Formats: structure tokens, C-alpha cells, sequence
């Protein structure tokens, strides 16, 4: 799995004991925890090192180990498939260590993790939530309606976090016109909003791209026009201060104004974006996470994620495709302050619009594309074979932050393309 | 102005009683400070939970409040408009938290508010010095005089740091040429300076850029002869070890090696560089801030700046231009280590040359550029229609650490580009 | 011309005010004695302690420190040990030298010496890598990897736990023929402790051939693929933690050449960048251990090109020839950092942007963003010689490690760059 359920341990001293201490998730400061895993689920364990004696940890019937971990702080992370249901021993293998108290229980339970019942809405935008390419047709007035909403969503199973939002979902909605649309936008803050909020487009002319026309005072409403003057593949945001704040809490999203051609045919299109939470606590806890300043400002977030969640695009709102499908994926970042490194593991891009550009030629054969916050692409890619394609930034560390989604495609396990054992 | 002033508040206990105290600026470590903002001012307060109850902070008469912060570190920010001039309460209406002495006062004073006056040199460069497009004329040699100056600068409005710099300004000169030129280099480091100072040039082809010929003793003079060979617009910086504390104190500037038929004609151009500082000190702090190595080397900044200054392109030097022009930035990030993803708020890249490239064709319609650190671009546009245009870094907490300039433009509110109420 | 670095905290100690080590060979010693060589550069980082006004001076270089007044204020100062001889750095503020602020400067004749190494050269050479594929058909290609967990020199008295393919870093450079069909066999070494795989990004299908190749030490998978797309491609081990498995060194690059092969060029190199994530600070000698909270929150110690400090200066440089165009395919295993990609002293003629083979490339680029997982194409002329220097231009790096070397003979002064005027 690109999914694993991951345990941390730290070594020490507790109840008199030399053990192993839980971290984070379910276990935090719980000794020798009970480590729950589902049949057949991948198992990463990481150790550090509490107090800087030598110290592993081994289960022997998956022939499962750390290497050793000597100074304080020292760590080693291992895994391993849970194929065999029942209980296992983790232990320490260093003289004595097992005996003076270092050993807990893997418990591998038969059958499928069940999802932990949710507390608060589901803020995830699903990624085929946009509207589909716009007809040929001459140039219009376009109306669109927004309203900023400031909600409690479901930022992990067992973890909660205030949201603001267009429309209760991130990101915001998928806006599509073509160039040379006049558009007619109406911002609504609702009555219940403590804050007032606005919109910047990056495919709008004028002050502040529309936000110096719609700062909204709550229960008001701000109506802007204008001009979609240049075709491309534009983020819009939230820009009332602080605007890195209103953006993490999850107020961005895509405004594609299409050229007059359209954009090349494609059989299915996708809409996704990446963007960092600042929480108190670090990442895994669980409960009410709230804002930290000091965080936000600094650039060290806890949670990085697509569409608004962890697992908004692996559990909740996964991409389904189908075998010979050209698929295109709009991908912007909110941010606020991280560049995507945005790659589809299993897949190579056939086209990929540099820096958002619909009017350059795209770059073709592409691994990989930096996309910056503020900024938005366009990647397309034919799907010759079946399997899970799956989304991340190549700044794999993000992964352990919440940061991966997932594109089902049903067919073989081998064919032509890629298959086990030789020709 | 619309940029806002902020003011940090961290709940706690002092003088006996449950109060806000200030953090940084005017008001650190003040309990129950008092909010001076001046009429028609953005307001924004930033509330972050030091002891660990439950607080907000409200403002009944600007129906303004954060939400409610629950354990310690717990932030929640606010803004509003200060429309109305007098006295009025900001408090936490958590039960008992005001009676038990959470409250002070918003003072919003009649007038605009008055700059500090400087203690130090203004080290801002302003983004119109440069020099203008080459005419058609024949490959030459080129005279360029580099001084390297060591000198204290205003870092912020109450706040000082000691800059190394090109000619005592920051970014340096604007240095352009024509491919195939001959540039016969003089670098005077001044007789004050504690520091070897050189200059690597990104458009010089042989040893560290030029820096090899460039080390420069303090009182001294090096003089390299180089080829322009490459059209490009190109990050020059010195190449002093440490490289990075040069570059951070403001070590840097850029290079035109034009092309044969000169850059497409444009009525404006603009010279823009970003750059870091890192400071003991956060942000925001007054007198004179000083280097921190153990940030430097971990790339851990407390000031993100166009042209060397907080307020460089908003109070002190910003940009301005009429509606009709086409406007050309040749923006460059001296660095030492942070990529800008550079945006103008309110506008479109007509024009963006990728990489610096000024032979390749550049991209179109282009919303926001990735620059990486010794790394240089040209965007143009048309100023179609008025409005103050702002210069980010769209990783956006860099404002909150004085990355922001202003593009200013006149003409009317609305027109046909863009206007408030539907179309009519 | 690679720095020598020593880095000073003022403070008490041994019942004076005097200067403390940080780091390297003298850490937490005392007014400690800086050893180095004849005309080697020396840079000395001032860091303020405990709070009183502090500079060092040099009197025989006219070399010293700005006056540092706050806890942690800093001053980095360098010049050129030009002269040998003991040399007292001491502080000039009133009374501070005779209260015990001062220690010696020894320069010694002749070079330093190498460390002698303690662990396997990890360093991949950036000459080893195939040349130019000839003109010929699409064909099934065999390509044989190896896991390999080894403990290997990332610093001249500093060692470290790598997991490689082929026991080093970067893995082997594969070059293939698009159409061409990949017949790969992955061989996980028996004393290996870990799972190992492969995600080639030059691969269509499940994790990019990961889905097949997650094998067992001592145990052998293969997978088939075709090469459907031209490009430079990263692959990287995908055995979670993946961004353990590439910090600890397994990544490398994949050339599916276009038909018509790449432009003729005289000469190739192969380098990677990539960090690794240590308990202990940079420059601290002993065996490194990883650092989980740093890797995850991307605080990194070590910024490496091709495995170990001093790969592409000390063990491994590169080496060309004045006239010759030159290649470097340049790939960031990473985990987690961009690269901002330059060689000083040179232009990029061509920049085959995000690693695209069949777009036209960029020309006459200073600097290209390279982000993790990413490759791309750089070619240039050697018009004249000197020693050109690889660096990642976020330039704090530099104090991480990261820095090669491109050594070209020729004369100091021709007519390209040279000492007087014209
Ligand atoms: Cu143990
Ligand atoms: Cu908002
Ligand atoms: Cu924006
Ligand atoms: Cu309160
Ligand atoms: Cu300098
Ligand atoms: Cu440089
Ligand atoms: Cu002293
Ligand atoms: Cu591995
Ligand atoms: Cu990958």
C-alpha cells in the first residue's frame, strides 16, 4: 500500500519499566502499546530513540526489524504486509532489554478498517466535481454566485478543524468560462461568518483581481464585473488580511477561462489542489485542531493536503477513470507558502501547460512539474493500463503529513505494458 | 495605504490579573496595551493563547472579534476598516475573563499616520534606476565601475542591520550591455570595510564568474576584462566566503547582456530583487537588528524584501506608471535561499521569459513565476486599466515578513475592465 | 579554493571569557587552536554566547570579525592562509583579550592530507554512466539492480547507514531507446534488513514498476515494461517509508533517448542531489544516525551531490576538456528539496525544462529549478578552462556539502576572461 498505517515509538522509562512509548494516533504516551492493524494492511513502524541506550525492535513471524538505534533522537523506520491474522510480539533483540520490560503486541484483526463515523461536515471538493468544457458559442455575461462559509470539517478521521470556504467545500468551486466573458460575480458572506471575506482571481484586470470590489461584511453581499480577458488555468483566493490565514482555512480554487478553440479533447477531467494547515498539535492527533500563528507565519505546517482532507482523495472522494481514457487533471496550489513537485506514480505526463500557460505550446514527456502557490497547471496523460495511479508531491516527506491521493483504474495485473517475470 | 497595521496579542497573567500583552512592534511585553491606528486604516490582530484558557478578543462598535482560542498557541486573526475616530474596548467575552482584566483600547486618531524619521542610510534601490534599452550600435568595449561599501541601513521604519552592497544600495546597479560587448570591470572595495569583497557575474563564462580575478582587499582595486558571450538577464552577486552571508547582507544585482536587435520595445521598465534577512530578532522588532548564523545556514529568515527595505516599493521607492503602457519587470531573487513565486496582484503576465531565457520564446498569459535564488526573469504587460497593483511572493506568510511592493497606476474606480454592481 | 570552516562561541569556561568550538575537531574546546594548510581559505563564524561585545581579529591578515553584541549576533569572516606560522585571533574590545579571549591560528607548510576512510566509497563517479546509445531498433533491454544496505563515508571522519542499488550513490545511470521493452531483474541483497523496490518515473502501470518489485532480502523479483515515453527520469526506491529509503541513497536516473538519440555532445556526466537527515549536526565526526523528526519536517543536515561531502570535489570530480560541449543529466532524489541548479563560471546553452526530451529546450539559462523526483538536460561549451563549481544557488547549502567541481585545464588569462583591461 501508498497508504500505510504508520506507528511511532519512542524508547524510555515508564512504570518502572524500559519500554517502548507511543506517539501520535491512538497510542500517544500509552507504554508498550497495542499496535491494531487490519489484515493485509502495510505496517510502517518507526522507532526513535527516548534515552539513548541501544535499542531495535523485532517481530519475528513477519521477520520484521529496525536496525539498531544508539543515540538519543536515532531512528529507523521498517514495514511489512499484516498477511498473517493474530497477535505478534514487537520487541527490543539488545542484551536484556526484552526482559527489563521493552515488548508490546501487534494485533492483526481479520477483515476491513472500518471508517471512524465522522463529527463534522465533509469539506472535501470531490475532484470530478467541475463543469465539463463549454460548448462553441460566441462570447456572453457569465453570473457566478460564491458564498464564503466558515464551518467545522472533517480534517481526519477522529480530527476536526474550522474551515473557511466558497460554497462549504476545498477547494472552491470549479469556475469555467470562456475569453471574452463578461463576468457577473455575486460574493454572499453568510450571517453566521465572524470574518469578512473577499476574492482575488488571477484571471481578472483591475484592483486586487476583484477583492478591492468585494470585501464582504457578514449576511452582505459584493457584486464585481469583469472582463476574462486572457485564457489559462487561473487560482482565485480569499484576499482579506490575514490572507495567508483565510487561504490555508481552505479559501482557494480554479477559475479556467477557456480559449476560443477549447482546450484539446480529452475523455475525463479533474479537478484537484493542494494547500498546508497550521494546527497547534502536530499531525495524527486527534480531537478539535486549531490555528498556530507562529506556524502559519514560519511556514512550518502539520497537514498538507489535496482537496481540503487526509484521505479526501484516497477514502472519501478517490479519481475512478477507465483503460485507454485521456484524462486531464486541473492542479492548482492555494498554499499558502508551498511549491507542488506534482507527479502521478505509475504515469508520465504527455502534456503538462508550464506555468499554467493555455496559450504556449505544452511541454510533452514530463515526470514531474514544480507548481508554486498562486500558480496553477494542466497535465494530461493517456491511460494505456490499469492499476492505482497515485497523486503526491515529489517532496515525498508530505506523505507523512496527509499529502497523497489516489486514481482507480480497473484492468489486469499484467499485460504488454507491464507485466511479472520475463518476456 | 491599504496595508494593514498589525498588532500580535498573547493572553497570559501580569500585574496580578488575566490580561492581553503585546508582542513585538510598539507594544511588546505592554499589558492591555493600547492600539494606535489612525482614521480609515486596515486593522489586523493577531490573538495567540499563552496560558491555556478559553479567549477571543471583541470590538462591539466595528462588530469585529476573533473566534475563540482554546489551548496554548492557539491563534485565531481578525481585520477591519478603522472608520470611526475615538476610544473603544477590545475584551474577551469568555464568562469573567473582562472583570478579570482582559481588556484595553483601540485608539483610531484623526490624520494620516507620519513616517518615522531614518537613523540610518536609505539602502533601497529605486526600481526605475536603471538604464534604458540600448540603442542599435556596434559589439564594444564597456567601462563598469563596482565600489563595495559595508554601511548600517533602515531595515524598517524604528529598526536598523549593517548591508554589504554594490555602490550602498540594494539591489546593486542595474549593469546592461549588448552580447559580444568587451567588460572591463573595476572593483573598488571601499577603505572602511572589515571584509574581502568580489563579484561573480551569471553572465561571464571562466573562473567563479569573474570572483576568481575579484577578491578585492579592503582600500584595493581588482580589475577583470570578460566577453559578454550569451543574451540573457543574468543575478551578479558577490563571491566572498561566506557566499550566503554576502548575499544576505545585499550582495546582489542584475545583468542585461541584451541581444543583437535589443529587448521588444516597452514604454516602462522596472528593476526588482528579492532577498532574505536573518535577523537574532523576529520581525518587527526596533534599533538595530544583527545576524544569526544558526538561521542563515538553515535557511530560517525573519525578512523577505524587494530592494532591501521594508517599505522599499510601498512608502520609500514604489513603482509608478500610466494606464496604456506596456510596463517590463526584470525581477531577480539574490536569494541567498528562497524561490519567489512572483505574482502582481490585479494583473496577467503578458510575457514571461522562462529561466531568464531572452533567446527562447517566452511563455503567454501567465497568472505567476517560480524565480529560483541566482536565478532572473522579464514579465511584461499592458497597463489596460488603473488601480494599485501589488508585487508578492504568493507564498503569502512573506508578507507578514515585509515582502510587498506597490504598482501605482491612476484612473477611474470602475470602467468596462472591471467595475462594482452587475454589467449594465 | 573549498573553504576551510571554523565556527567560535563566545562564552565562560575554565573560569575566563574566552572562545568555544562548535563543531569539527574542536568542538567544545576552549580558545581552540585552528590547524590549516598553506594557502588554503579559511572561514571563521563568530557566534555571540552569553552577551557582552565581542569581536576576532588576525593581526598579520588584517582579517577580523564585525563586533557581534547580542546573544547569538554572528560575524563570518574568510581570508587566505597565506603565511605560515602561529597567528593569535583575539577580541579587541577593552579588556576582553587579557580576560582570556585568544587562541592561535597554526598555518603549516604543504597540502592536507586525506582522512584516511573508515567505510565503503558510496560516491558514484559522474563519468560512470553509459555512453550515447548507437542508432538501432526498439529491442528487450536486460537491466539487473541490486539492493544494498552499507555503511559508507558521508564526511572524511563521519559515517552513515546507506541503502543503495549497486552500493552507490546515485544507482546506476539505465539508458534506453523509447519502444525499447525492460526486462528488469531487482536482487535484494541477503544482508539486507529491509523490504527494497523500484518506481521507475520512465515506466506506465502500478507504483512504476513498485507494485512488482517489493522484494524480500536475499530474494529476486522481476518486472517487464515498455519504455513508451522519451525523458530523463528519476527512480527511486517505493518501500515505505519511501523518504527514508531515498534520503538513505536510493534514487538514480533512467534516459529514454528519443529516436534520434540527443544532440552530439563531446562529454556526459551523471549527478544527483539529494539530503540526508542526521541526529548530530553537519560536520560532527562518528557514525551519523537518522533523524525521523528532521526528515519529516524537512531539516535536513546534509545537502549532497552523488552521496558523501566532497564527492565531486575530493573522491569523484569531474574533469573535461577546454572546446568540448559538455552534458550533465542532473537529477534530485531528494526527498524534499528543489534544487536551484548552476555551475559557476558557465551558461547553460540548452535546458531541457522539467526533463523534456522532445520540447525544445531553453537557451542561454543561468540557473534552473529541479524539483524532487525531477530531472532535467544542461549543455554548455567550455570555451576557456578553470575549475566550474556545481552548487544548488539556495547557497546555505554550501555549509551543508553541497558543492562540485568541474576541473578544465587551460590558461588563467585569455581573451574570453582575464586579469588587466583590454
Ligand atoms: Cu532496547
Ligand atoms: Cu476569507
Ligand atoms: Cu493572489
Ligand atoms: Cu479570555
Ligand atoms: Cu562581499
Ligand atoms: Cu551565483
Ligand atoms: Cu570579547
Ligand atoms: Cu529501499
Ligand atoms: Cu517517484
Amino acid at each position: 500500500s501508498h497508504a500505510p498505517v504508520v506507528f511511532t515509538l519512542r524508547t524510555g522509562i515508564a512504570e518502572g519499566r524500559m519500554v517502548y512509548i507511543g506517539v501520535g494516533g491512538d497510542i500517544d504516551r500509552q507504554v508498550n502499546p497495542k499496535l491494531v492493524v487490519h489484515e493485509g494492511e502495510t505496517v510502517q513502524i518507526n522507532l526513535i530513540n527516548g534515552e539513548g541506550a541501544q535499542h531495535d525492535a523485532v517481530i519475528d513471524q513477519y521477520a520484521a526489524r529496525s536496525a539498531i538505534v544508539s543515540g538519543k533522537n536515532a531512528s529507523s523506520t521498517f514495514s511489512f504486509i499484516a498477511s498473517k491474522v493474530g497477535q505478534f510480539d514487537y520487541y527490543c533483540s539488545l542484551p536484556g532489554h526484552r526482559q527489563a520490560g521493552m515488548q508490546g503486541v501487534l494485533q492483526v484483526v481479520p477483515g476491513n478498517r472500518a471508517e471512524m463515523p465522522s463529527t463534522a461536515a465533509d469539506i472535501t471538493r470531490d475532484p470530478a466535481d467541475l463543469p465539463g468544457p463549454i460548448g462553441a458559442r460566441q462570447a456572453k455575461t457569465v453570473r457566478i454566485d460564491l458564498e464564503t462559509v466558515e464551518l467545522k470539517g472533517q480534517l481526519d478521521d477522529k480530527t476536526t478543524y474550522t474551515y473557511w470556504t466558497f460554497n462549504g467545500k476545498v477547494p472552491g468551486p470549479f469556475l469555467r468560462v470562456r475569453v471574452g466573458d463578461t463576468v457577473e460575480l455575486h460574493l454572499k458572506n453568510a450571517k453566521d461568518s465572524l470574518m469578512i471575506h473577499s476574492v482575488d482571481f488571477h484571471g481578472a484586470t483591475g484592483p486586487g483581481g476583484a477583492a478591492a470590489y468585494t470585501q464582504t461584511d457578514p449576511g452582505a453581499e459584493t457584486v464585481v464585473t469583469f472582463k476574462a480577458l486572457v485564457p489559462g488555468i487561473f487560482v482565485y483566493h480569499c484576499a482579506t488580511p490575514s490572507v495567508p490565514n483565510h487561504i490555508t482555512n481552505g479559501m482557494y480554487g480554479l477559475l479556467l477561462v477557456e480559449p476560443e478553440g477549447g482546450l484539446p479533447q480529452v475523455d475525463r477531467e479533474f479537478y484537484v489542489m493542494q494547500g498546508e494547515i497550521y494546527t497547534v498539535k502536530p499531525f495524527g492527533t486527534s480531537g478539535e485542531q486549531e490555528m498556530d500563528y507562529e506556524k502559519l507565519i514560519s511556514e512550518k505546517p502539520e497537514y498538507f493536503l489535496f482537496n481540503g482532507s487526509v484521505g479526501a482523495l484516497t477514502r472519501t472522494h478517490p479519481l475512478y477513470a477507465n483503460v485507454g481514457e485521456t484524462v486531464r487533471i486541473f492542479f492548482g496550489v492555494g498554499g499558502p507558502n508551498f511549491t507542488s513537485s506534482f507527479h502521478v506514480i505509475g504515469e508520465i505526463f504527455d502534456h503538462v501547460y508550464a506555468l499554467g500557460s493555455v496559450t504556449s505550446p505544452p511541454l510533452t514527456g514530463v515526470q514531474t512539474v514544480s507548481v508554486p502557490p498562486g500558480g496553477a497547471t494542466i497535465v494530461d496523460f493517456k491511460l494505456d493500463r490499469g492499476g492505482r495511479y497515485v497523486l503526491v508531491d515529489h517532496a515525498l516527506s508530505r506523505l507523512d503529513h496527509g499529502l497523497v491521493g489516489f486514481l482507480n483504474v480497473d484492468g489486469p495485473k499484467n499485460d504488454a505494458i507491464m507485466h511479472e517475470g520475463p518476456p
